[PDB]
Formats: structure tokens, C-alpha cells, sequence
């Protein structure tokens, strides 16, 4: 309402760090997943990572069970209305868009990566014969991820996700190409039975017809996941076209920037959180404020981080790659990227704090509607002159910046009519 | 434009006055496309195979055209019906359909080719380089369609349809064998004949926009959220009925030929309830504008009991005579009683597929358009594709046959608490 600074990070900063690890823990998850597979075979190493790296697409419909739960519990427990009937809904919906994956999802998949090799595929099916067995189980776990959030009890997510990625890791160093999808499976069924224990019981997540409200604003997350998928495909294979070598920098830029990429999510999902329960607690004035701060100290964050980038180019990459001409495109990857990172804060806060006020159906026309405006179209357009890959990447850094500024240019009118 | 006590007989006879146009440019759009797999089917059979696979393919590439006909069909019909100045919708509604076609142009040619996954292929290239040459053309003569739907006026779209078909020979039958001295095009023949078709229409239609000024003389975001739901359920559908097809190619070829000439036999008899459907998103968002919301559903509700009267006789027909409508399509003789026990399977839905259309339309007309995207997709796998999956030829057409029928009683339910609320 009118708290002043430190009053409101300390509510935000004590539920977005349990976001933050949740995100980070899965970075390193998979990292060392990679490294739990790349001791078997670069062929089960291709097949796992392009099965995973595959289904954004797959894992990336649940939007609806995730999104669609999270935005109602948000504005409900804001308003101090009972929020039972939601996740009752919540669960039956996510049960019931999971089941076109259990039966034919596994099928699309291995059709998708016939459109690669023929083994890789036929090692891929046993990577993902038990995953797609316990997909129900894995919507229900998101279900609960994204309740948790709207009640603002981050923490016990965190912790979930501390014992589901220790699991993990420690099924899939035991039986490990199969073993490492038996990993995700046990991770993601004691996680649902540690959510189930917690729930019924001492009723921690919470002690009916709006499948409508859920569907219809879980919907347009749904898209702007997969057909952001998609666009970055295309946006990625723009690089393709001159040199591998550059190809497989930004394979390493993508966990460059994952560590901001998920503090910035964290942040994002608690300022849904907050925005929502000043939403419906019809608390407008409040959120306005909330978010302005919340914004205001992220952008700091960010711009440390993204100034680390810059300050610390090769310093960061050593491990990884060890060769001349890499060093070098990583290191203006990072010093273009570095620019752009205030504007991630930015364009992170804006959209989730639009998504808990319900205004979900914005943000597949705020990056969808961006993004090829900006970038990709510009270089796609400017790359017959230049030809080098500076131009898709430093019109990356200005297209994040001028979606920045779409965000906070439409915040600011969505919120006057409510005043 | 009814008002909520016309002696059903008045709107009646105001209802089919107003949807044969529509239901004629659906048709003659069949015979368009029958003589075109006719002359094609003159020449090659990879011609035959690689215009059937197109022209089934280009019904999932025009489901992005929707966008500009949703976003002016049904707009209009408000703006008609709410005495409002429609014009700059008009051109802002046309504008659009071009500016969003490009992503079609250029990049979008060899698109077909990489989804059609040998000389099949490069027959499709002499094919989907001249269409594509004029696809905004094409784009902004559909907006012209669902403008003069929704306007009220689709005598005007009818004439037009007719005078593109009548291109549709010569510009076709000459250009793809030749007996203007031209040379035979080939497969490409087919291409132009169809594009040519394009700009005929657009003259007639670019023409009464400025020397008789059609019938009449920013935030394009709401036409925008407007077509993406129709685009979705247009999109989607056509995918995922192709995973519902895997079902019956478990046969073999002699039921993939009974549930191909079943779409034939299915669309003759199918031009009906779309027709009335358009007529009814029309009818539904004229009145929803004009504030008279009990015409509205009176309308609806008139119109959606004569059309199942009419699609009662029609399925009654296809139950009746399945032997005799096959007979020309098909010699095979299990194909024969494939095809006749498939016909008394959907002559049954064939009455509940007019509530179905008609709700359909008519919540198009009152803004709610993601109606139809959540409603004929949760009901496909809840009800025709899974409850056939854990039954598992009859099986599947019989559940797709309730499938759109408990379709019926879920566009009603939710067509009656919306409805009724606005009082």
C-alpha cells in the first residue's frame, strides 16, 4: 500500500529466493544429468539432449495446469475467499489435458524427431517409455508447484524440489539411457506422494465450473511457450547458416544465461503471486506500488549480473569450451547480452504481474507480437549487409530493451481504467 | 433485425432467404474443386495424389485465414446491427488479411514441400509457386466474403462465386491442356487457374467498393484477439482429426476408401448447416449490437429447429439410400458396405449437427469466439477419441457420431446460461 522499500522486498524476496533455487536446482539437475549420460555415449548423449531439449513443446502445454491454478489463487486467498474449489479443478484439469499425452504424446514425439538418425531415435523411446508412463503425476507436481506460489508459501516447493532433484540424481546414477528417464518418473512420483502427504493431512497446499475461467486463462501461456519454442528455433537456426563453430556458442550462452533466466522467473512467478493477491483483495494502488518496487530492485540485481557478463567475458567459459575462436563469440555474446539485462528485469516483472492480475491473454501479444517486429525480422532483413553474427545478437540486446518498454507502457494504461 | 415475437414463419422464410447464398457459394466451391481433381486426374497419377495431399494441406495453410474473416464477420454484424459506422473496419479489417498474408509469401512454398514427408513432390513445386504469388489477393477476397456476410448482404458474394467458377473453366481446362495455342502449364495449370480465379473476384469486388461504394464508404488488437480463436480451432482440429484417422488406417485401404468417399458424400449433404451457420453468426451479432437480445435468441432459437427439421430429412435421405450414393464412387464391394454402414452412422448426427453449427455461429456473433475453440477440443478426445480408444470399425464412427451429439448438449447449456443472463 504505501510500506515503505524494505518492507516490501522483505515479503518478496522471502518468496522469490525459494523460486530462484527451485529453478537453479534444475539447472543443475540436468546439467548433471548431461554428465550422469555423457558417460555412456555421444550418441545416447544426442538422444537425450534432443529429447529434452525437444519436449519445450510437449512440457510446455501444462502452462494450463500451472498458470490457470496459480492466477486464481493468487486473487483468492487476496480476497480472503475460500480457494478449496481451485485446486480440486486445478488437479482434474490437469489430469485430463495430461491424458492426450499419455497415449498419443510419446508417438508425437518420437514422429517429431523422425522430421537426427534412426538409432537415436530407437534410444529415445527407451529414454522415454517410463517418462510418459507417470506424465499425470508430473502435471499434478506442477499443479502443486504453481498452487503453492499462489498462496505464497514458496518455501515448501523449494524444499519438494530439493528432495525431487536429489531423487532424481541419485535413481539415475544407480541405474544408468533408460535408468535416466527412470529418474525423472521416481522424482516426479515422490514428489506427488510428498505433496499428497503434505496436502490431505496437515492441509498445507489448502483445506465447481470454473474450468472455463482456468482453461481460458491458461490457454494463452499455453501457446506463448510453444510458439516462443518454435520462434527461438527459428531465431537459432538464423545462426546456423555461417559456421558451425558459432552454432555451438549459443548452446552455451543458453546456460550462461539460465542462472538470470531463472532469478528473473523467480521473480517473475512472486510477482504474479503479489500482484494477484493485491488484485483481488481489490487492493489496485497496492500492486502498483508492489510491482514498481519489486521492479526497481531486480533491475538493480539484474544489472549486476549482467555487468559480471560484461566485466568477465572468457572468465566464465574456461571449463567449458578451451579453443581459439570461441572465446571470442561467447565473449561478445556476453558483452552485447550484458546490456539487455535490466530489460529482462523489467520485461520478467511486467508480464508475470500482468499474468496474476489475469490479464494472461497479454503476453503471447506482448512477446509473440514483439520478437519478430524486432528481432529475428530486423535480422532477417539487415543480414544480407552484415555478415556476421553481431547483428542478431546486438538486436537481441535492443529488442529486449524495446520490449521493456512495451511493458511498462501498457501497465500503466491497464491500470488507469481501474482507477 | 427479428424482433422477440415473429411468428416463426416470417424469420423462416427470412432465415433461408438470407443463407442460400451462402450455401451456393459453399457449393460450386465443391464442384470447383470436383472438376479440378478431374482435370488433374487427366494427366498423371502423381498428379492425382500430389493435388489431393495439396489441396488437403491447404486446408490447414488457410487456417490462418479465419483470422481476417472471424475478426470482419463477425464484427460487422455488430457494428450493422448497432446502427455504427462499419467502414473503418472495413478497411481495417481488408488491410490486414494483405499484411499478414506475406508471412505466406515468400517463405511459405517450400514450407509445403518440407511438411510432405519423389517427382510428387517437385509436381506439388509447379503448383504452390504461382498460388502463393497471389495469395494476398486471395486473403483480401475472403475478408470481401466475410465482410458481405456480415453486412447482411451475401447475394452480392454468391454472384461473385459463381462468376470465379465460371474462371475456373477455360482458365483451367484451356491452360491445363490447351486450346488457346497456349502450353500446357501441367499441374501448374492448376495453379493459375485457381489464382487467376482470385483476381477476377477482386476486380468485381475492388470494383463495387469505390464506383458504387460497396455498401458503404487504431485498434486492430481487438480483431487480432478476435481471429486467434477461430484460427486455433481451425488449426488444431484438422491436426488432431488426422490422430482420430489413424484409427481407421488400421484397415487397410478398403476403409480408408470408405471414410474418404464419406467425407464426399458427407460435404454434399454438409453445405446446409455451414450456410446457416454464417447466416446465424450474422442474425446473432446484428441483434446482439441492437440490443434486442430476446429477437436474438428467438432467431437463434427458430433457426436452429428448422435447420434440424432440414438436416433430419437430409440424414433420413443418407440413411435410406446409403447403396445408391455410394454406387458412384466406389465398385469394390466391401468398400460398399463400409461406405452404407458408415452413411447410417452419421445420418443419426445428422439433426444434431445443426445445433451444434447454429449455436456455433451464433456465439460468434456475440464477441464470446473462444466458445468453439475449448468446446469442439475438449470434446474430441474426452468423448470421440478416447472413449474409441478403450474400445477398440463401427466403434469409432459410432462414438464420433454421440461425440457430436453430447456436442449438441454443451453448445446448448452454455449457449442458454450465457443468454439468459444477458436478461
Amino acid at each position: 500500500p504505501n510500506e515503505p522499500y524494505l518492507s516490501v522486498i522483505k515479503k518478496v524476496v522471502k518468496l522469490s529466493i525459494p523460486i530462484i533455487v527451485v529453478n537453479l536446482l534444475y539447472t543443475v539437475e540436468n546439467m548433471i544429468s548431461m554428465i550422469l549420460v555423457s558417460s555412456i555415449s555421444p550418441s545416447a548423449v544426442a538422444a537425450t539432449g534432443f529429447s529434452l531439449s525437444l519436449l519445450w513443446f510437449i512440457y510446455s502445454l501444462m502452462a494450463l495446469s500451472y498458470s490457470g491454478t496459480n492466477i486464481l489463487i493468487a486473487q483468492f486467498v487476496g480476497a480472503k475467499k475460500d480457494p478449496s474449489p481451485i485446486l480440486i479443478n486445478g488437479l482434474f484439469l490437469s489430469f485430463l489435458i495430461s491424458l492426450p499425452l499419455f497415449f498419443y504424446g510419446k508417438d508425437f514425439v518420437l514422429f517429431l524427431m523422425k522430421v537426427a538418425s534412426e538409432t537415436v531415435r530407437s534410444l529415445a523411446k527407451e529414454y522415454l517409455t517410463p517418462i510418459f508412463w507417470f506424465i499425470p503425476i508430473g502435471f499434478l507436481t506442477n499443479t502443486f508447484y504453481g498452487a503453492y506460489n499462489g498462496a505464497g508459501d514458496t518455501k515448501t516447493p523449494m524444499k519438494v524440489a530439493i528432495i525431487m532433484n536429489l531423487t532424481h540424481i541419485g535413481t539415475a546414477y544407480t541405474l544408468i539411457v533408460e535408468g535416466a528417464g527412470w529418474g525423472i518418473a521416481i522424482s516426479e512420483i515422490l514428489a506427488f506422494f510428498i505433496y499428497t502427504f503434505l496436502l490431505i493431512f496437515f492441509k498445507k497446499p489448502f483445506p465447481p465450473k470454473l474450468l472455463f475461467k482456468m482453461v481460458r486463462l491458461g490457454t494463452p501461456t499455453a501457446l506463448e511457450r510453444a510458439i516462443t519454442t518454435l520462434s527461438f528455433n527459428v531465431f537459432v537456426g538464423f545462426l546456423a547458416k555461417f559456421g558451425d563453430k558459432v552454432l555451438a556458442a549459443h548452446q552455451i550462452g543458453l546456460r550462461i544465461e539460465s542462472i538470470s533466466f531463472m532469478i528473473g522467473f523467480g521473480v517473475m512467478i512472486a510477482s504474479t503471486t503479489l500482484a494477484g493477491q493485491n488484485y483481488g483483495a481489490r487492493n489496485y494502488r497496492g500492486m502498483v506500488h508492489a510491482v514498481n518496487t519489486s521492479a526497481h530492485f531486480t533491475a538493480l540485481v539484474m544489472s549486476l549480473t549482467g555487468l559480471i557478463l560484461i566485466l568477465f567475458p572468457h572468465y566464465l567459459v574456461y571449463p567449458f569450451s578451451r579453443d581459439p575462436e570461441v572465446i571470442e563469440w561467447a565473449s561478445y555474446y556476453l558483452q552485447i547480452v550484458g546490456i539487455s539485462q535490466p530489460a529482462m528485469a523489467y520485461a520478467s516483472i511486467y508480464s508475470g504481474a500482468l499474468k496474476g492480475m489475469g490479464k494472461t491473454h497479454i503476453p503471447l501479444f506482448v512477446n509473440i507480437s514483439s520478437f519478430w517486429l524486432f528481432r529475428i525480422i530486423p535480422s532477417y532483413f539487415l543480414l544480407k549487409v552484415i555478415h556476421s553474427p553481431l547483428v542478431p545478437w546486438g538486436f537481441m540486446t535492443f529488442e529486449t530493451a524495446v520490449r521493456a518498454l512495451f511493458y511498462y507502457t501498457v501497465f500503466k494504461k491497464v491500470v488507469g481504467k481501474l482507477l
